[PDB]
């Protein structure tokens, strides 16, 4: 009853000010920023 551990499962947050979505299908990186975690949203909100 509480969703709040797969979108912090396919993150790779690089110290490099770099992000490496693992989630699977998926292939953008983006740079240090908490808006790619959003994207997530969408990958398992309807796609
Ligand atoms: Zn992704």
């Amino acid at each position: 009853t509480l969703p709040r551990g797969s979108i912090d499962k396919y993150v790779k947050e690089m110290p490099d000010k770099t992000f490496e979505c693992l989630f699977p299908g998926c292939t953008k990186t983006f740079k240090r920023r908490y808006n790619i975690r959003s994207h997530i949203q969408t990958h398992l909100e309807d796609r």
